């Protein structure tokens, strides 16, 4: 009946400031995929919102204590309804809160600047000029924590060895990609959208593992199997895979 508390974070293209001459306030500030997949969620199920930014900026992962941080937090202490997010649907945080089905398909990959012939993750373990990272307290960078590869298991050691390894968001990984010899552990659908747009960057090797993007919960919400079932309907009839035409659609490169 009331309008739900929607946590999130800036992560383009999924949410955005949006760009006007005025100065804006409230849901309209907002702007990126998930803020349309918001929308139309918002349209079918019947219910409003009010968006809000998690203060941390972070997605969410548990310290030594076992304490969360991020939007899982903000779930866990339900001070958020919904977490609308790019935000990667582990069976760790499963612990914790609780995802609706995924509405975005994904994979760990490398973003790294063309100019070396690496082609595989292995390549950076067995190293250590190129320094690589991800951001801290992601679902790339558990994922690297827990791993029993024993590839993986190598390049978690890195990362936990430097200390400017782990970058605080996507953005920030970027610019010290483009700063540094450095190669930055990243999701397959951003990593797309970099580097169209960032013709001195590449995607280096396949995908990792694979992962879905889902809306997160707390545990035993209401409100959670309505927007599976939402989700679902859009995927039948492939609006997802309009939506996501939109916002990555670009310029593209040489
Ligand atoms: N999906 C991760 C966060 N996250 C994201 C991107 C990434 O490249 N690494 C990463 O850890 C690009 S979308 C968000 C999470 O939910 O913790
Ligand atoms: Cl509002
Ligand atoms: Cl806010
Ligand atoms: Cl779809
Ligand atoms: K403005
Ligand atoms: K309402």
């Amino acid at each position: 009946n009331r309008s739900l508390i929607v946590t999130t974070l800036l992560e383009e293209p999924f949410v955005m400031f949006r760009k006007s001459d005025r100065t804006l306030y409230g849901n309209d500030r907002f702007e990126g995929y998930c803020i349309d997949l918001l929308k139309e969620l918002a349209h079918i199920l019947g219910f409003s919102y009010e968006i809000r930014l998690v203060e941390d900026g972070k997605y969410g992962a548990q310290d030594d204590k076992g304490q969360w941080n991020g939007m899982v937090k903000e779930l866990i202490d339900h001070k958020a309804d919904l977490a609308v997010a790019p935000l990667t649907i582990t069976h760790v945080r499963e612990k914790a809160i609780d995802f609706s089905k995924p509405f975005m398909t994904l994979g760990v990959s490398i973003l790294y600047r063309k100019g070396t012939p690496i082609d595989s993750a292995d390549d950076l373990a067995k190293q250590t000029k190129i320094e690589y990272g991800a951001v801290k307290d992601g679902a790339t960078m558990t994922f690297f924590k827990k791993s029993k590869i024993s590839t993986f298991e190598k390049m978690w050691a890195f990362m936990s060895s430097k200390p400017s390894a782990l970058v605080k968001n996507n953005e920030e990984g970027i610019q010290r990609t483009l700063t540094a010899d450095y190669a930055l552990l990243m999701e397959s659908t951003t990593i797309e959208y970099i580097t169209q747009r960032n013709c001195n960057l590449t995607q280096i090797g396949g995908l990792i593992d694979s992962k879905g993007y889902g809306i997160g919960t707390p545990m035993g919400s209401p409100y959670r199997d309505k927007i599976t079932i939402a989700i679902l309907q859009l995927q039948e009839e492939d609006k997802l895979h309009i939506m996501k035409e939109k916002w990555w659609r670009g310029s593209g490169c040489p």
